[PDB]
């Protein structure tokens, strides 16, 4: 970066970013850790069923809790993205970590 590494970029609940995030031999995120887990809830909670955006490793996960009525506290994983050779590049892994976050942020 072109600034000081004593300055970081602000923060927003609206995008939390988790850098050292555990990576499988097949490619895949680990567990995350349980207080990264309540932290995701409890931004995806705050925000009403609204996307949060969340960053693990390199790729950009879209969460939500109110997956379905009734329930407030069920969550959604998903992804969006506009450049096709990433997309191209990465749809697997990027589809499978988010079966991977989803499973975890319910169970």
């Amino acid at each position: 970066h072109h600034h000081s590494s004593g300055l970081v970029p602000r923060g927003s609940h609206m995008f939390l970013t988790f850098p050292n995030v555990a990576i499988t031999r097949d490619n895949r995120i680990d567990k995350l850790s349980e207080n990264d887990l309540e932290l995701i809830r409890d931004t995806a909670i705050q925000n009403g069923g609204r996307k949060i955006q969340v960053q693990l490793r390199d790729l950009l996960y879209e969460v939500s809790n109110r997956a379905v009525e009734g329930d407030n506290n069920t969550f959604k994983v998903s992804f969006s993205t506009t450049d096709r050779a990433m997309f191209r590049e990465r749809h697997i892994e990027w589809q499978g970590n988010a079966i991977r976050l989803e499973r975890q942020l319910n169970t």
